[PDB]
């Protein structure tokens, strides 16, 4: 008992628009606990990916 796999990211790039929109371009196992766009590749292995739109970035995942 301490913590768990919360809403994370790894690579968190953003647009330089007004306002700026930040996203995740992470690719791993399943997507995190704050994804509105989540989608996977059909490849082998099929890896799942989060493409959320937030104003900000989340801490590093595992």
């Amino acid at each position: 008992t301490k913590s768990t796999t919360t809403a994370c990211c790894d690579f968190c790039p953003c647009t330089r628009s007004i306002p700026p929109q930040c996203q995740c371009t992470d690719v791993r196992e399943k997507c995190h606990s704050a994804c509105k766009s989540c989608l996977c590749t059909r490849s082998f292995p099929p890896q799942c990916r989060c493409y959320d739109i937030t104003d900000f970035c989340y801490p590093s995942c595992s």
